[PDB]
């Protein structure tokens, strides 16, 4: 009984299947990001986080039988989702048009702050973030356009870009670095991520699946 979610008219199917891996994922949660200007929240993108179907078996052990309220306050729960032994797929869709460099600037900012924060930001990670940036330079995201982050548990982050919301057939780049590979999702549902809309969805939707 996993539902779909719509954010500012951008729909996120309950399940999807990757053309690059052949795996299927279920929608863990959706939300929105933007900027607060003069006390006003200005929407720019929508975000949906998908978890590989096998994530349920992996998470069942420690989190089955926990209440949504209980999960929402347990940081360890989100750590297992971020670093769990399964693929995660994040789809960011634009509400307002942003060029590749415009969108990526803030994302890289947050990723770099996190990496430096946990003491894992050396030359390799800096070079990986440079490659990350490079991948976005030739892209533009008009309303409805999407970016796909495929977090592989093998320490690789795959980047895809779509003119709309459909999953690209091929990936535009592969960032091969363990620390950086989870940085993006970290800044969305990790401990130091202020917006809690995504964390709440995860806390609310997982319990049902973890039981069956
Ligand atoms: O989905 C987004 C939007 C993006 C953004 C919004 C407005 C803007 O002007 C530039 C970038 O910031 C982010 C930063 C992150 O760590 C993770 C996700 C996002």
């Amino acid at each position: 009984s996993i539902t779909a979610i719509t954010v500012e008219n951008l729909e996120y199917p309950a399940v999807v299947t990757s053309p690059v891996t052949g795996k299927s994922y279920f929608l863990g949660g959706a939300g929105e990001r933007g900027l607060t200007i003069e006390g006003n929240f200005i929407k720019f993108t929508a975000i949906g986080v998908y978890l590989e179907d096998i994530a349920v078996a992996s998470l069942a052990a420690k989190w089955k039988g926990k209440s949504s309220e209980e999960l929402l306050e347990t940081l360890d729960f989100y750590r297992d989702i971020i670093s769990g032994p399964f693929e995660k797929l994040i789809r960011g869709s634009k509400i307002r048009e942003l060029s590749g460099p415009e969108y990526s600037r803030k994302v890289m900012e947050n990723c770099v702050a996190h990496l430096k924060s946990v003491g894992t930001y050396g030359d390799a990670e800096a070079e990986a973030m440079q490659k990350f940036a490079e991948a976005f330079k030739p892209v533009n995201f008009p309303p409805g356009a999407s970016v796909f982050y495929r977090q592989s548990p093998d320490g690789i982050l795959g980047l895809s870009f779509s003119p709309d919301t459909s999953i690209p057939e091929k990936e535009a780049a592969l960032i091969e670095n363990k620390a950086v590979s989870s940085a993006v999702l970290e800044t969305m549902i990790g401990e130091h991520a202020v917006s809690p809309d995504l964390k709440r969805c995860l806390a609310a939707r997982l319990p049902a699946l973890l039981n069956e």
